[PDB]
């Protein structure tokens, strides 16, 4: 019942979309050609 | 208690979202081969 709340799947969601941002940024800047 | 809130993490999710929506149809879009 805790896991599948609102509050802590938006909690969640906006973690790994800071994370996936962060890496994303990090594999753009690193572009070789 | 106001950056744990509901609607700001919604809003931040949404603006990270468009942002790395944005970054990655310029990286798709340009390729070296």
């Amino acid at each position: 019942r805790f896991n599948s709340s609102n509050d802590e799947r938006i909690r969640v969601t906006s973690e790994r979309v800071e994370n996936m941002s962060m890496r994303l940024e990090e594999v753009n800047e690193r572009e070789h050609s």
